[PDB]
DNA sequence: GGAATCGGCTC
DNA sequence: GAGCCGATTCC
């Protein structure tokens, strides 16, 4: 019942998100990854999450399409 | 009317 | 060609 959904390693404890992959259509292999705000607000890709956090923290080393810290 | 998922467009 | 964002449909 609870999974899919991860804790953030490095963005401030509480961050979650989620990867979908497609399974509709033949071109599978095609996934996007999304983020949750602790307030409940629903984000879809870095762009979104990184307009999110403004310059309180850089993500240039986090990758999201994986979700980890280089 | 809104939200989620899928499709289309641009570089 | 792929990725991201927007539109459409149902309740
Ligand atoms: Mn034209
Ligand atoms: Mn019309």
């Amino acid at each position: 019942d609870k999974q899919g959904r991860t804790d953030c390693p490095a963005l401030p404890p509480g961050w979650k998100k989620e990867e979908v992959i497609r399974k509709s259509g033949l071109s599978a292999g095609k996934s996007d990854v999304y983020y949750f705000s602790p307030s409940g607000k629903k984000f879809r890709s870095k762009p979104q999450l990184a307009r999110y956090l403004g310059n309180a923290v850089d993500l240039s080393c986090f990758d999201f399409r994986t979700g980890k810290m280089m």
